[PDB]
């Protein structure tokens, strides 16, 4: 009965595994497949499966990431436009839809984009009732609430890819500055990833030498011996790089892995990243917006209490206060 | 009530983590920590567990891992002498026992290790009844049929280390004569860990071309220029080894992280284990020895029915003969 | 008083860093960027530089990576039209110029690419003199020729990245009639990228058994297990995958870097990229074609001699007439 | 006629690697082995030389490296007591020597080891003149500076393992307090790598937040965290470990490796490692203490200038005495 039948040889029985750390990446679009290399990279999942509605594009990015199996340890990669792929993994990497177009702002994808989840956040639930979703797609920090309202998830297993990439996109700036390398460089993006974001000075430093003490001018706009400009460097970053190539996603897809990384491997290590902020520093409402969260396997099982100066909470509250203009108008 | 107590706000309940892949490793010597080290490097472990008898110095080595903690992926280090630490572990490593002495035949051990194995081995499905139990400990062959039959586990889940040894100083002794990666050159050892193994040179090849065809007169009787004394070579490599540093371990250690990776990542690799070979080659007892086999998430699933020339099965039958005759005595 | 000044205090006066680990990329595009990302997860450059000639895409793709990379472990990232970006690269990766349409042949787009190359490759050998030459760009084995030819290159410097892709198809799907891993399953390709490859059915084994003596009709006419269906299944690969999504690149992207990994690193492996096949099988004229070879950190150091049928080796004189067929009408 | 004749067809005619990352590991004790195992299973070396006086050991050392290689990306694995085999070296580690027996404090040592460098350290810049030379050997910083004036190496090419570890320790006893990942835990133990080390409170922060600007307590006599508790912990553990296992190699050993890393990657990442300090807060001797520095491949090239308050900068005097005063009757 072919050569599998008298060449394998059972000791067990046929058999089926249950997927461990299967990841589902929800759409193969230039984000999807950044986030898709670099998992499979990391070789982060034992099985690896794509839903989009794009059917072809789909059997081909499948076909793809296929052919090069025998470089990688993802036994099983799989895909379709029916989410019953999706059954029983463990993290859920949402990206489908539309990205801006050159120019317009990611709050402009809203009204579009919460569309695309409707429809998605609860077919995803079906199929991995006890999954950890990150979401990626813009409005992202407002999604990361449409994903955990629809889901029914709890906030723990809800993720938003935050300013995580926006810490990083710092970090590379200060690292460039300073000429080591980021993860020797340490300082903080928090809020609504994007325009509204801040800048945590406080806590900018390099072998503990706090930067807010080694020049207070810093962040104060005019003065300065040049330090605004970087935060304003990250924040029309992602405009920045539109312009010349359409999109961003190298970067986005290793932020994905590295948080992906941290969960699996239940490390418990820090990670600016899109939470439920309620009832901390003055928050009115359900407002998503990043903080330094403890990724393990449980998902993001802490936030982290600072200390901030008295603008930086001015910044945050503008920030939650503009993402919770658009979320009491939602209703679904 | 230290910073924890407000420095982190958690976001899940305090709660009940559970280990994913979680390894313990039976027996903290020279091989002992050789697994432990390679095991946590490869960054395979979640959680580690050291056991032993020699309650001090095991805490001296679960105390000197932890320290570099920093430097893996690794969360949670813990040993005792109480098999309640093992609970719940995907695989446990058992290097526990006694081991050669200069010149000492493998199968010379095993009065005394049968002893152990038979008061630790209960303990180890006790805490844990759904592990893969890798026996490395001499004569290993021998007590991979002992702790099956003491374990209740089924043939998939008891895997003796065998000759995945063997068969990697082999193709690196064929590297050497040939100037490329043991990788790139292949060729099994099977049969006995030990005295008594075979070198199937049926199957020696590089880049699919066979160099038994391209010298028939190959690991034989004389003839060949070159061959018959690398086997033997492949014999005495412990004896040899022993002699000069009183023991081995790295080899072994890592091989032991090579049949881990393959199992925990899932990937369906072809090693030469030990497993159970009745009926094979016309063999009449539940010998274990090593044939190539599929190692994936659940264990040991296949084994490769081979085209072994008429004295491959021949000195096979004669390792199968000689490892059944001191298994016949046992008798626990 | 440069923020530097003030926080760093030097030792070794001041920076000029001796390059070591350069990797260029040439062309940005799909398959350029598959490249450079599967380069960047496995540490390879410790300096990656990317060039093309459009000058907005280029700046965002260097943007992209530069600002991944606290995720990674390449210090430096470059950029720009001009070869002076590329200087002293250890190992350059040609892939620009022209791709199939949907259903167009790979040498059809010849002598759009030999019009590029020769503009392209002068350049990059006025700038890393010492370099290893990786041409992605199709044809791939006819424009490894043309590379060798007009860069001057010792022949073993100039790579073609060949069947390697082709065999790890091959290899895969062998890999799913058999369920094991692909690494596991062994079996070449050989010859031309495109439709003449020749599946090397001799070769074709799994743990030494070959599949041939398994089944003595393997790759004819009519055969139980219907081998051919396999090799045409990885012929038409290309053909198929373009068809549902515009290209191929991510299984390239990791085999160019699979590769890459066995030079940087020196471990002499046998892949079956393209060289230099005049001398072999018949072959009268400087052919290029893949057959195995072993790649080390002086690049492609020596070919394996097979011992191939004569069916199979017609077929490289198949294979070998076609491509020398164009060949030899180029203006040089 | 030899069957690398049949099998084997040199494409670049004449094999002959030039040296490269050509790793050496002097002693192979129980560090050394440690260093070394570490260094190869994380691919960093494509030479590892072994040296040690104790010839038979060292050929089994070497022994049971060479057939682990199959699983490894190290081509060369060589032994000798003559330090030819250490010829064309990039790093160089200094483990020989002999070690604190239980009770010991580390500068009991000088005399017996100085012997120890006295005989060595020539003949690593007799054999491999262009290289960087990590020191590990007891006492250490009285080593280092033995180690830069004997070899007569530029500053930035003389670097000691001193308070990596330490910080190391540190890192992973304030994250037990917390239940983090010690690499989200920063916190610096800088200066002599013994008793005399000085936590720098400070620096120890956590997510962008200080933690003595929290609690003020830390590090004075009664602090309610206990936080003198935990440098004190840093402090005995060798000796606590030395007491349990009659030695540390692990962490040492993956710590080691982790400078070899960033510095083969060129990667400028900081380290708390030992230097020539003169020049900073009011040294006047001669001598090597663990500050902050950056690690690339030209070795430790900067320092971090920070502010040092009083009770510390005054622990670093003290202990930078006590070391020129042993130092000052050298007789060299
Ligand atoms: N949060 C972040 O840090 C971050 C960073 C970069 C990009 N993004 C966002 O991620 C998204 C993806 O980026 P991209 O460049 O891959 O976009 P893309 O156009 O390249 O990909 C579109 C993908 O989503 C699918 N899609 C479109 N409409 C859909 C629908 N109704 N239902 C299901 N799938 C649909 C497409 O088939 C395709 O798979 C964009 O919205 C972008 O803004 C977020
Ligand atoms: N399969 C292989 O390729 C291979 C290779 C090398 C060594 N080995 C085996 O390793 C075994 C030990 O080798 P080693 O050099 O580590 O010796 P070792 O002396 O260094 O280690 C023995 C350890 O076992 C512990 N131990 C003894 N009885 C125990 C028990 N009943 N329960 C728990 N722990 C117990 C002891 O404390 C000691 O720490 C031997 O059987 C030897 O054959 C196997
Ligand atoms: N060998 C293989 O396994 C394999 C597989 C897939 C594709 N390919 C080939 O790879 C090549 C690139 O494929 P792709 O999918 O990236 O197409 P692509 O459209 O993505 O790549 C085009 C790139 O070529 C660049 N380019 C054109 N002219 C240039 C010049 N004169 N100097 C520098 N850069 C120039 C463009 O500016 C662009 O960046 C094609 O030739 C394709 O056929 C080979
Ligand atoms: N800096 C750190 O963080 C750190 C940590 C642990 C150990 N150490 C030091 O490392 C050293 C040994 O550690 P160990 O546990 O491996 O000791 P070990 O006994 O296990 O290793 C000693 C090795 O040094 C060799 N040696 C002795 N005299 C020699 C000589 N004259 N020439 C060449 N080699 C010689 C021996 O042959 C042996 O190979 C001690 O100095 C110890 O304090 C430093
Ligand atoms: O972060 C980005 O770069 C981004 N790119 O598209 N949307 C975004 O948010
Ligand atoms: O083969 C070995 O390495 C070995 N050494 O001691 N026991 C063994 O199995
Ligand atoms: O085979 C491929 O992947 C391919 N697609 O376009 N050129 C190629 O070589
Ligand atoms: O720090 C240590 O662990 C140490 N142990 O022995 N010597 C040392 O330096």
């Amino acid at each position: 009965a072919t050569l599998k039948e008298k060449l394998i040889a059972p000791v067990a029985e046929e058999e089926a595994t249950v997927p461990n750390n299967k990841i589902t990446v929800v759409g193969v679009g230039q984000v999807g497949m950044a986030c898709a290399i670099s998992i499979l990279g990391k070789s982060l999942a034992d099985e690896l499966a794509l839903v989009d509605v794009l059917e072809d594009k789909l059997k081909g990015e499948m076909m793809d990431l296929q052919h090069g199996s025998l470089f990688l340890q993802t036994p099983k990669i799989v895909a379709d436009k029916d989410y019953s792929v999706t059954a029983n993994s463990k993290i859920v990497v949402v990206t489908a839809g539309v990205r801006q177009q050159e120019g317009e702002s990611r709050l402009n994808l809203v009204q579009r984009n919460v569309n695309v989840f409707k429809f998605i956040i609860p077919q995803i639930v079906k199929y991995s009732p006890d999954c950890i979703i990150i979401v990626v797609s813009n409005p992202v920090d407002i999604l990361t609430y449409v994903t955990w309202k629809l889901s029914g998830l709890p906030k723990h297993r809800v993720i938003g890819s935050g300013c995580n990439l926006d810490s990083a996109r710092f970090r590379y700036l200060m690292a460039e500055k300073l000429g080591i390398h980021p993860s020797s460089c340490h300082g903080w993006i928090l809020g609504e990833h994007g325009d509204s974001s801040v800048a945590v000075w406080s806590g900018v430093n390099v072998a503990g030498v706090s930067l807010q003490e080694l020049n207070p001018e810093m962040g104060t706009d005019n003065d300065s011996e040049n330090w605004k400009e970087v935060h304003k460097m990250v924040v029309e970053s992602a405009y920045e790089v539109i312009k010349l190539k359409g999109y961003t996603n190298w970067a986005i897809g290793l932020s994905v892995a590295d948080l992906i990384e941290s969960m699996l491997k239940n490390l418990s290590r820090i990670h600016p990243v899109s939470t439920m902020v309620k009832g901390m520093y003055g928050i009115e409402n359900e407002v998503f917006l990043s903080l330094p969260c403890i990724l393990n396997a449980r998902g993001l099982t802490s936030v982290i209490n600072q200390k901030l100066k008295d603008d930086e909470v001015a910044q945050l509250k503008k920030s939650a206060d503009t993402l919770w203009d658009i979320q009491k108008d939602l209703k679904f």
